[PDB]
């Protein structure tokens, strides 16, 4: 009943940026928070960052703070994920997410969008 | 506001199991729900499961669903981890969450629990 469609990944060269969108659809009115996960080949999901689908408050895990930056436009549905200062070891399929209201987890995903950076 | 203390883990051999715990104390009402996470030599730290503080809901990263099972008390400010079926990839010093209601991310943190499979 919320469908995601992730785009915005592509080839970039260390030390450069690349921004990342996902758009919902569906009945947006019942997210709470959005989310973006990220799977390098052979290893397992790895959560990321976050906003409040209302606030705008972020967090950020270590592994991303200060280079990566969370933001949504609720007017046009859409979650962006900029990423700046990138590295080899950013080299991903990167999920979107969302998590309704009064639920727990991560209801929702995207298809995926593979992000490579090069050194 | 909160603190945060986990108990149990340690040494578990292939194949067996373990039970984790965490305590909470501070401002426990305004908790919205708690996870754990785990972090292995040098990597980063991964997220692995989520109960509701309130409603008891839960949700598993396919890493774990199925294998581990999490679960909360509510009037003994307790959440716990139970890890079935242990591979050596489990191996990571584990860490419990929590997130207060009208707040995002992982506000508290515990100091972290070791687990070598
Ligand atoms: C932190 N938090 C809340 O505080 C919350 C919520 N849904 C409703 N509320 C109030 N969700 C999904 C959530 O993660």
């Amino acid at each position: 009943q919320v469908q995601l469609v992730e785009s915005g990944g592509g080839l970039v060269q260390a030390g450069g940026s690349l921004r990342l969108s996902c758009t919902a659809s569906g009945r947006t009115g019942t997210i709470y928070s959005m989310a973006w996960f990220r799977q390098a080949p052979g290893k397992e999901r790895e959560f990321l960052a976050t906003v409040g689908w209302s606030s705008g408050i972020t967090y950020y895990m270590d592994s991303v703070k200060g280079r990566f930056t969370i933001s949504r436009d609720k007017g046009k549905n859409t979650v962006y994920l900029q990423m700046d200062s990138l590295k080899p070891e950013d080299t991903a399929v990167y999920y979107c997410t969302a998590t309704r209201a009064y639920s727990v987890g991560y209801d929702y995903w995207g298809q995926g969008t593979q992000v490579t950076v090069s050194s």
